């Protein structure tokens, strides 16, 4: 039913971002090479390489797996390879993190395959409660916990958040008017970034209405 | 002295990306991967996977070398490495091409090495002076030649267009107002998104001066 979003702006992931930079130059962590987890970590992996003048960014696309019966979370690398990065210090970036397994997953791939000579790790946000390993740089310790939407997630997560209201609803006729009042009711959006219409003709158009 | 300089807004960046991805629905190329070009296609490509639903993202890193004296222009691939994307679509993003030099040569490398279905290539803009070889899709044909400051370039564009200025000065000590005014006389731009004192503290920080 009711699921607590906020919509992060342009200008919040730029502040963020730089918050975070701040941090790393503070402490003087000399990145040659940032390592940004796809797709979360890719906008504020090039964001922090602009504040800190990183020229070196390589990515590595991690995935996320339950288990049906069990619940059993399991993150896993996809498309794995290696690159030689010895003598270099390697930052790696996500935008999030709750559990940790992602970055703890990420971290020792890296160690093991890319062979640096130290690595770091680093997200925009960081949730206390989730939080099992924790990241070496962060800008902002998230307390109140939200569902929080990024800008590169603009269209993704507002497709999820229809779905979920198509589903319990059971919609036959989907009502553009119905729908803006569902949102501003679970959600607490009355005007999302992608407007409702567009998101249903692509809902359409990817076969899941 | 002077350059033609476009600031482009998260705002232009969202567009231009909206508008290329409509046009590959609208050709009704269905991606499996993207690869971006780091650094440069990494935001492009975020944003293009969010409009599209595109879940597997990759990225190479190229370099941009000149010969001293034969002056000799040459794209290379950094920590060069292989997976199997044998049975996918792939789709390489950048932000921007003029000679087309590193989407042929990503074309080439992902070709050879990743050995896909298919490649086609994307970027936000094609200046067509420039233009040799051009790429399948793109946001917005460049007619007026001009140095377009992405948001993700804040930093290092404005770091190296003060540069052009500390320089023909001859002497790179310089006083703020002044500098202010050599901007907005050189590049027509009175405020720039990093504030000008900013950009000297951290030209300092890298030992620019």
């Amino acid at each position: 039913q009711k699921i607590p979003v906020k919509v992060v702006t342009w200008d919040e992931i730029v502040s963020l971002s730089t918050k975070l930079a701040e941090k790393i130059k503070a402490d003087e962590y000399n990145v040659n090479v940032i390592v940004a987890i796809a797709r979360g970590g890719l906008v504020p992996a090039r964001l922090v390489a602009d504040v800190l003048g990183v020229f070196d960014i390589l990515s590595i696309k991690i995935e996320h797996w339950i288990e049906t019966a069990s619940h059993t979370p399991e993150a896993k690398v996809k498309y794995p390879f290696k690159v030689d990065l010895s003598d270099k210090n390697v930052l790696i970036i996500d935008d999030i993190t709750d559990t940790g397994d992602s970055i703890e997953l990420a971290r020792k791939y890296v160690m093991e395959n890319f062979r640096p000579t130290e690595v770091k790790t680093a997200t925009l946000q960081y949730i206390k409660p989730a939080a099992k390993i924790i990241p070496d740089y962060y800008a902002e310790e998230i307390v109140s916990w939200a569902w929080f939407m990024y800008p590169w997630n603009y269209w993704e997560d507002e497709i999820n958040l229809v779905n979920k209201i198509l589903i319990e609803r059971k919609t036959k006729d989907i009502d553009i008017n119905e729908l803006k009042r569902n949102f501003v009711e679970s959600y607490g959006i009355e005007n999302p970034p992608i407007s409702l219409d567009k998101i249903l003709t692509e809902m359409k158009r990817r076969k899941i209405v």
